[PDB]
Parts: structure tokens; sequence; C-alpha cells
């Protein structure tokens, strides 16, 4: 069953009524900080929409609420509010054409492959859901550019900021490994499946801790790899090892994403919740944690050990329950440990996807 949609439904319509700007975007926090600070860019004026990355989580949330439910109000969402939105990031000028971080009537602004994964993942789901074949062509037109950022220097791998071309990171090539297989399951095309095989198998060789089974975030063109530790990066090599086991019966892949699986419930729910000190929580931002119960939720459709889904689902109600300001929103630590006043858009809008995926 769907136990939480009606949460899920509830921050959509907070998200759209609060954040929502007159030229049909979103602000990047609410309320609007006049002194916003971005932070996550590779390496001007005041900021009048959110970038990308936490734009794209609003359509994560529809998509996963449209396959919870079925219900044409989020079909409306993503057809009138959503996808309109999206479409003022794309840059089809610089070749091959994608989506940018910031809108497009701002000028020119960074390209990354990884933002390009996520759209081009929700494009394949939504296409499932609705067999518009715009979707479909989407989905294959962002993989040719995801590609374009693969070389053969270290053994291959795909890189991160296509203006910025100085390593390759997890993040880039263990969720283009799931986009992979989905495009493979949609067109039939061997091709797809044998990339996916080849993008697992470089990022295992290079950034999987054999100590932990837990992935390294990157490794430059110098050969030097940054060992930093996220959920979404052991999270995605999960769901990847899943899929890759279902469409090979390759019992290797499963047995890596138990060995991650475990490794990252162990390393990642350790941090101490604030009303409750003897409950272990979830460490790593919102997001990352949404990411990673995308890898768990399909390790327990295979092996039916609910342990990680469970404890991950409680800590979120736990924070939805307590943590939420005077605005009903959340910051991106479900211990509560961390107050933030300028509520981040992809703190909430991630929440639209969990909530709607938690079965119980």
């Amino acid at each position: 069953g769907h136990p939480f949609v009606s949460i899920a439904d509830s921050i959509l319509d907070n998200v759209l009524n609060l954040y929502q700007t007159e030229d049909g975007l979103l602000t990047e926090t609410y309320p609007v900080n006049p002194d916003q600070k971005i932070t996550y860019l590779a390496g001007n004026g005041t900021l009048k929409a959110s970038f990308l990355w936490p734009y794209s989580g609003m359509m994560s949330g529809c998509v996963a609420m449209y396959q919870a439910t079925g219900d044409k109000k989020y079909k409306t969402i993503l057809e009138k509010r959503i996808l309109p939105g999206l479409e003022q990031y794309w840059d089809g000028e610089r070749l091959p054409a994608c989506y940018q971080s910031y809108p497009v009537k701002y000028g020119q602004h960074g390209r990354y492959y990884d933002d390009n994964i996520w759209i081009a993942l929700d494009y394949c789901d939504y296409y499932r859901l609705t067999k518009k074949a715009d979707y479909l062509k989407k989905a294959i037109a962002l993989y040719e550019y995801i590609y374009s950022g693969w070389s053969d220097e270290l053994g291959g791998g795909i890189f991160w900021c296509e203006q910025q071309k100085e390593a390759k990171h997890t993040c880039s090539n263990a969720p283009s490994t799931v986009l992979g297989v989905k495009l493979y399951r949609l067109t039939k095309d061997k091709k797809y499946l044998n990339k996916a095989k080849e993008t697992y198998a470089w990022t295992r060789k290079h950034l999987c801790d054999p100590d932990d089974f837990l992935y390294w975030d990157n490794i430059n063109l110098k050969g030097k790899v940054s060992k930093d530790k996220y959920a979404y990066n052991s999270g995605q090599m999960i769901q990847a090892g899943v899929l890759l086991y279902e469409e090979t019966g390759d019992k290797d892949y499963l047995r890596d994403a138990q060995k991650t699986a475990a490794g990252t419930d162990a390393f990642f729910r350790s941090k101490a919740d604030k009303k409750d000190p003897s409950v272990k929580v979830h460490k790593d931002m919102s997001w990352f944690n949404v990411i990673l119960f995308r890898g768990f939720k399909a390790l327990e459709k295979i092996d039916h050990n609910p342990t990680y889904v469970r404890a991950m689902a409680e800590n979120a109600l736990h924070a939805w329950r307590n943590y939420r300001d005077a605005n009903g929103l959340l910051g991106r630590d479900w211990s509560g440990h961390n107050e933030e006043p300028y509520k981040w858009l992809l703190d909430n809008a991630c929440l639209i996807e969990l909530f709607a995926e938690i079965e119980k």
C-alpha cells in the first residue's frame, strides 16, 4: 500500500504555493534569502529562480506520486507547471543539447552530466506511465549528452561538469548505469545493457572501497581518488547492482548490492536524534537519503530484508512529526539538530518522492 501519499500530496501543494515565481519557476529557498550563496557549482546579481538540481526534485516527486496513486492531479501539475518550467533550462545552443544549471534567459550557465541523468531517469519512468513519445525521445537525447561526457582517460568513466572536465565521479557513473538498464527495458537495444555493464565494472574497480564496500567520490585525471563517502553514491550502486542482477541472473551483482547496503546502513545510520538521543538517524542530507532509498527499496523486493527501508522511513516520519518550521518545511538534517531559517527547495521537494515511495 501507500500509507503516506497524503503527506507527499500536502508537501507538493505547500511547496508550489510558497516557492512559485510569476514567470513559472520556483525560488531557491523559502523564505527568499536576499544574501543567497550557492556552494554546489564547479569552482553576479540577484537570483530570480532556483538552480536545476533543486528544481528537478519536483519532477521526481510528481512522477513518484503519479506512479503511487494514478491520480490525474499529478499528471496535470507535470504537464502545465513542472515540465514547462524545466524547458526554461533547455540549452540547444551548445552541443549536444541538454538542460543547463540555471534558466537560459539569464545567459549561458554550467552544464552538468549528472543533472541530466536524474531528469533522463524521470523521463524513463514518466514515459512508462504515459506512453507519450516526447518523453522517450528526451530520455534518448539526454543519454547521448551524458555519454558525450565519457572518455578513455583512466580507462573509462563519465565527467561531472562539461565546462570543467577534471575528474570522473560516482555521482555521474552510478545513476548512469541505472539509466542504461531503464533504456534497455524500454528499447530492447543491447547497446544500453552493454554500456551499463561497462560503466558499472569501471566504477566498481576504481571507486568501491575494498575494506567496507562503500563508494568513494571521484578519481581525477592525475589518478588521485577523493575518498569522501556520500549516501547517494553507495545508494545508486546498490540500485545499479539489483537492476543488473535482474537483467543477467548473475548473482555477483546481487552480492555486491547486499554488501554495499549492509555497509551503507551501518556507516550512514549513525547520527544521534535530537528528540530521542538513543535513536540512530541517517547522517547525510535529505535528498542523498531519498536517492539511497531507491537502492534499499530495489534490494528489499529481491531479498525481503526490511531492516534498511523500515529504519529510514521511521527516520523521515519522525522528522516530519517533529522538526517542521512555521511554514511546514524541513531542513536537510533528519536528526533535527541544524536550524535553517531559509528552507532549501530540494530539502522539501525530495520528501514528495520519499513519502510517495514508503509502502510499509
